[PDB]
């Protein structure tokens, strides 16, 4: 039993490191060029794939794996018997696997057009429109135009990826798609886990929200914004809504403190996208992590092709599965923004060199929070005043702080019931609670229940809102994100504990200090080798996930929200 385990293991390990290698290649390959004949490549590695999944994965469900001894091995063997997509029988695999090359590849085309003008792409042009335009209509026909194209066009594919994934979560031992990507937490208590930390950051986000909806009713008229209702969906400064610190202009704090214009200083300073990512790199040595090799220099795509390639613009890190090659594909803008989405994919990368050493099968994040915050905490201390002011990007009182809280607090608290939502829409697609006449109007009702917001134009019939969202077509779990923004602050807060910082958690910046870097090694080291809770452990000296630190850090925002809803007698929420 224990031998023929131990045994399996090494076997399972070594071809899976040549047959992982071999896909993630292709995968790449058609990522950065996509074309008919990347595609057929891919389609055709996702087949040998499969077969070796399903030779090591029908050997795996012959070990009854709680008579195994050994934690590590039982480990495992666990994750093996889990086929994923490859239980599916041959038609349907091929099927599923041609649907998401679709959904993913009419994502990334897609384009919106003005009638004999001129066609714009998602990244950098919508994205720009929706971030510097001021004007109700142009924002509506960005906003609109966006999910006419991309949503609409995804809606054909959708019914049946649905259909099929959850066929393959059956097969693998899960009611549901929803019920198995949940399962990568190991955590009975999720969903009610979750719902008490989004509950805890209801104060924050509902202040932050009227302090907002305030700015856009002085901006966009009061004709446009109901002072007691949802905010208008386009208004945010995101093609999403997910974060508003694009409109930051519209409602700082203190106006006479102004802020220098990062993007203008980036741009000034020469500043490119090779640079950022060098940066990013100089944080994490810093700490005494590791630093990029020089083949991630070389095979990276760290800016959109000009030589006549399409491409999957959305930001990504990649793990080649031979300890040697790891890269990131990013349609890098000159901006804070994506240099903190830098930050954030460099955080991947680190997780990937720090747990190189495990079997290919540990080679995952403690849980998928993880691997999603360990970027976004670096970025957190490279987002401070006295950081970038370090980096000239900055010229430098109460007003200057509160203005700076405001800032993190649009990207930060925003964020929460955005990221909240993605997946309770899924999860109930997945269980059926929701079905294809009801996508959209459900995914509405969650917009307003949770984010506040209403959509600028009644939805349709043929509408499919959530397609517009990248992470749909492309079927990449969302939840992670919740739980990476509630952990990093944690994170955040014990890393600057560990570095000696005193006085509020928001002006700390942990630069350099080795004793951060120290903790986050060890955890990230374990990968997926023990529960997650133990890698909670090592970081913050506790076991579980807690709003506590968020909710430090924004304390004196907070208490400036609520002085300043209450003197304009705000009516929190949207009755
Ligand atoms: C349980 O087994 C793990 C893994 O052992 C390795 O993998 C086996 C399948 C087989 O190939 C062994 O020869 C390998 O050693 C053990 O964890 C390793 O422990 C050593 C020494 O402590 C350490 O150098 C490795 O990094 C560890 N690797 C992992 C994956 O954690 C573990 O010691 C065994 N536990 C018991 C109860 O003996
Ligand atoms: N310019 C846009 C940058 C996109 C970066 C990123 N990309 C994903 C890719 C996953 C993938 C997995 C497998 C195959 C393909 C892709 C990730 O890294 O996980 C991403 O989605 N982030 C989320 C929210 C977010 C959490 N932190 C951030 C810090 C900064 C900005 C945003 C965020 C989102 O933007 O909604
Ligand atoms: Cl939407
Ligand atoms: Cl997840
Ligand atoms: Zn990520």
């Amino acid at each position: 039993d224990e031998a023929e385990a131990s045994k399996f293991v090494e076997e399972y390990d070594r071809t899976s490191q040549v047959v992982w290698n071999e896909y993630a290649g292709a995968n790449w390959n058609y990522n950065t060029n996509i074309t008919t004949e990347t595609s057929k490549i891919l389609l055709q590695k996702n087949m040998q794939i499969a077969q070796h999944t399903l030779k090591y994965g029908t050997q795996a469900r012959k070990f009854d794996v709680n008579q195994l001894q050994n934690t590590t091995i039982k480990r495992i063997i666990k994750k093996v018997q889990d086929l994923e997509r490859a239980a599916l029988p041959a038609q349907e695999l091929e099927e599923y696997n041609k649907i998401l090359l679709d959904m993913e590849t009419t994502y990334s085309v897609a384009t919106v057009c003005h009638p004999q003008g001129s066609c714009l792409q998602l990244e950098p042009d919508l994205t720009n429109v929706m971030a510097t335009s001021r004007k109700y209509e142009d924002l509506l026909w960005a906003w609109e135009g966006w999910r006419d194209k991309a949503g609409r066009a995804i809606l054909q594919f959708y019914p049946k990826y649905v259909e099929l994934i959850n066929q393959a979560a059956r097969l693998n031992g899960y009611v549901d798609a929803g019920d198995s990507w949940r399962s990568m937490y190991e955590t009975p208590s999720l969903e009610q886990d979750l719902e008490r930390l989004f509950q805890e950051l209801q104060p924050l986000y509902l202040n932050l929200h009227a302090y907002v909806r305030r700015a856009l009713h002085r901006h966009y008229g009061a004709q446009h914004i109901n002072l007691e209702g949802p905010i208008p969906a386009h208004l945010l400064g995101n093609m999403w809504a997910q974060t508003w610190s694009n409109i930051y202009d519209l409602v700082v704090p203190f106006p006479s403190a102004p802020s220098m214009d990062t993007t203008e200083a980036m741009l000034k300073q020469g500043w490119t996208p090779r640079r950022m990512f060098k940066e990013a790199d100089d944080f994490f040595t810093s700490l005494g992590l590791l630093p990029v090799p020089p083949e991630f220099w070389q095979k990276s795509m760290l800016e959109k092709p000009t030589d006549g390639r399409e491409v999957v613009c959305h930001a990504s890190a990649w793990d080649f599965y031979n300890g040697k090659d790891f890269r990131i594909k990013q349609c890098t803008t000159v901006n804070l923004e994506d240099l903190v989405v830098a930050h954030h994919e460099m955080g991947h990368i680190q997780y990937f060199m720090q747990y190189k050493d495990l079997p290919v099968a540990l080679r995952e994040g403690a849980n998928p929070g993880f691997h999603e915050a360990i970027g976004d905490v670096l970025a957190l201390s490279v987002s401070t005043p006295k950081h970038l002011h370090s980096l000239n990007l900055l010229s430098s009182s109460d007003e200057h702080d509160i203005n700076f809280l405001m800032k993190m607090a649009l990207d930060k608290i925003a964020f929460i019931p955005f990221s909240y939502l993605v997946d309770q829409w899924r999860w109930r697609v997945f269980d059926g609670s929701i079905t294809k006449e009801n996508y959209n109007q459900e995914w509405w009702s969650l917009r307003l229940k949770y984010q506040g917001l209403c959509p600028p134009v009644p939805r349709t019939q043929g509408d499919f809102d959530p397609g517009a969202k990248f992470h749909i077509p492309s079927s990449v779990p969302y939840i992670r994100y919740f739980v990476s923004f509630i952990i990093q602050f944690q994170f955040h807060e014990a890393l600057c504990q560990a570095a000696g910082h005193t006085g509020p958690l928001h002006k700390c910046d942990i630069y350099q200090s080795k004793e951060a870097g120290q903790r986050l090694a060890t955890a990230m080291k374990l990968g997926f080798s023990r529960p997650w809770p133990e890698a909670m452990q090592l970081i913050t000296g506790q076991p579980q996930m807690s709003a506590s630190a968020m909710l430090s850090y924004f304390k004196p925002l907070l208490d400036w929200l609520r002085t300043e809803n209450e003197l304009h007698g705000e009516k929190l929420g949207w009755p």
